[PDB]
C-alpha cells in the first residue's frame, strides 16, 4: 500500500490504506456495508496470487474513495484475513473479464 498506480487510475497511499483499513474492519467480525459479494474470500483458480499466505479476499476501489458501488469496478485492492495488503489488481490494461497487475503489484 505505497502509490499503485492502477494502468492509468491513479490511487494514493492514503487511498489504498482506506480501502484497505475499510475492508479489514468490515471483512473480520463488524458490520455488513451493502455488497452482493464484496468483501469475500478470492478463493482458488490460476493467474493470479500474492507472496504472503491468506485466505486473502477482494475489495473493489472507487477514484474517489472507500466502497461505493459505481460499476464498473475493474479495479481492486486485495487483503490478507487480518489486516495487510495482498496487492492491487485491475480489469483497466486486461482483455475485459480477465485482469492485470497494478504499480508494485506483479
Amino acid at each position: 500500500q505505497s502509490a499503485t498506480t492502477c494502468g492509468s487510475t491513479n490511487y494514493s497511499a492514503s487511498q489504498v490504506r482506506a480501502a484497505a483499513n475499510a475492508a479489514c474492519q468490515y471483512y473480520q467480525n463488524d458490520d455488513t456495508a451493502g455488497s452482493s459479494t464484496y468483501p469475500h474470500t478470492y478463493n482458488n483458480y490460476e493467474g493470479f496470487d500474492f507472496p504472503v499466505d491468506g485466505p486473502y479476499q477482494e475489495f473493489p476501489i472507487k477514484s474517489g474513495g472507500v466502497y461505493t458501488g459505481g460499476s464498473p469496478g475493474a479495479d481492486r485492492v486485495v487483503i490478507n484475513t487480518n489486516c495487510e495488503y495482498a496487492g492491487a489488481i485491475t480489469h483497466t490494461g486486461a482483455s475485459g473479464n480477465n485482469f492485470v497487475g497494478c504499480s508494485g503489484t506483479n
